[PDB]
């Protein structure tokens, strides 16, 4: 049993009050007030991010720990907030983004972001009986929390498994996917066998919440894999009990328009 196992155990331990607590102490939070309520009356001309989602992946760039370029694939694009962030690029020449949709998924938002008319979205696709294509930069935020520790390591186990697939079609593309549980050892021995063909390691985004353990594989930076999740986890242990709050930022707006 690893340290981020006994973190799930005691997460899930935790009361109500307790949970409330440490579930957003000391993480970034960007303010949706004005996005939540234009995405709810429908509004499409509009640049503000869809979803969580498109800070995450513009921090990982901003950072130099992905790199975003040529045909990108959104796997599991969900509302769509990687696939606005990637069109908005200008070394991104298009977006192929895919979701399944249906009941209780979250199908694409519609708006007209900066680069939309570059994004192609197909909803009712399952991308792990998709036949991988042709792709530049493949990424895939997939990866649903459970209380169950043993679900989320299969969850994640599926989507290393859907990134070899997609890297055997092409083997030069640049990654970044999402690992919802990499303290499990299942989903640890998957990831070094993949660091081992293409490079890569692990990084934590400030704007995840405590309640996950998720962390974002990239092949643009390196590091040993279980240093990276067992720094993670003492973190995570660490902010029990922490009385702060979540820190506000500014949802990121990528103004409205086609590129051409
Ligand atoms: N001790 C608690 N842990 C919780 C609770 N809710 C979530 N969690 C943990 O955070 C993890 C991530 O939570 P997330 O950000 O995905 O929030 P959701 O509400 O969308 O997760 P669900 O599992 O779908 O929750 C549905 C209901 O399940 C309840 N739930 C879920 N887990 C618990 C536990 N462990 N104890 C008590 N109640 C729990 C929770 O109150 C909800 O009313 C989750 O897998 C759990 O391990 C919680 O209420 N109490
Ligand atoms: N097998 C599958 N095939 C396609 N989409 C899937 C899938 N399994 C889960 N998904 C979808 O993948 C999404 C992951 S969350 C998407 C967040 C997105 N990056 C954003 O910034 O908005 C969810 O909407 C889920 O419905």
């Amino acid at each position: 049993m690893t340290l981020g196992d006994l973190w799930k155990r005691r997460l899930n331990n935790c009361t109500k009050e307790e949970f409330f607590a440490y579930r957003r102490t000391g993480i970034l939070e960007t303010e949706r007030d004005k996005a939540r309520e234009l995405l709810r009356k429908g509004e499409t001309n509009m640049g503000l991010a869809v979803s969580r989602g498109t800070a995450k992946l513009a921090w990982l760039e901003e950072r130099g720990y992905v790199n975003l370029k040529g045909e990108v694939v959104d796997l599991g694009c969900g509302r769509g907030g990687w696939s606005y962030y990637a069109a908005s690029r200008p070394a991104v020449m298009g977006v192929k983004a895919y979701t399944i949709g249906g009941k209780g998924h979250e199908a694409p938002k519609m708006v007209t972001s900066l680069g939309w008319n570059l994004i192609k979205f197909r909803a009712g696709m399952d991308v792990f009986t998709m036949q991988p294509h042709r792709a530049d930069t493949v990424m895939c935020d997939i990866g649903e929390s459970s209380p169950d520790a043993a679900i989320e390591g299969e969850r994640t186990r599926k989507v290393i498994l859907l990134m070899e697939q997609w890297k055997n079609r092409n083997p030069s593309a640049s990654c970044v996917f999402k690992v919802l549980a990499p303290y499990r050892p299942e989903v640890i021995e998957a990831l070094h066998r993949f660091q081992l063909q293409w490079g890569g390691g692990l990084v934590r985004t400030p704007f995840s919440r405590n309640s996950t353990h998720e962390m974002y594989y990239s092949t643009a930076i390196s590091g040993n894999i279980v240093n990276s999740v067992n720094v993670q986890s003492r973190k995570l242990l660490a902010r029990f009990g922490d009385q702060r709050g979540p820190i506000r930022v500014p949802e990121m707006d990528l103004g409205v328009g086609t590129r051409h």
